[PDB]
């Protein structure tokens, strides 16, 4: 089963990005199927698939918290952050570029989850 790798590929994997702007959220969170509800916030990481694939590996990652796992190398990444007080579209989005490891938790060497907390 891959559903959840591919899933987490869909809601957090951009791969080349010019702007990440406000308008690039509003538009790859449309593209991406998370606007209905709006979701709060979300995190595409950039980069090639097989950087990110290798946090479930020593190759680059540690264990972190209970069983998630926190990278070794730093991904440039775009937060989009819901504004306006309703949780329904449209949904409009402040973007926030960062530079920095990101936590994922891994099953069968993929990743499945992108731990939010960090980019509050």
């Amino acid at each position: 089963d891959n559903s959840r790798y591919t899933h987490f590929l869909t809601q957090h994997y951009d791969a080349k990005p010019q702007g990440r702007d406000d308008r690039y959220c509003e538009s790859i969170m449309r593209r991406r199927g998370l606007t209905s509800p709006c979701k709060d916030i979300n995190t595409f990481i950039h980069g090639n698939k097989r950087s990110i694939r290798a946090i479930c590996e020593n190759k680059n990652g540690n264990p972190h918290r209970e069983n998630l796992r926190i990278s070794k190398s730093s991904f440039q990444v775009t937060t989009c952050k819901l504004h306006g007080g309703s949780p329904w579209p449209p949904c409009q989005y402040r973007a926030t570029a960062g530079f920095r490891n990101v936590v994922v938790a891994c099953e069968n060497g993929l990743p499945v989850h992108l731990d939010q907390s960090i980019f509050r």
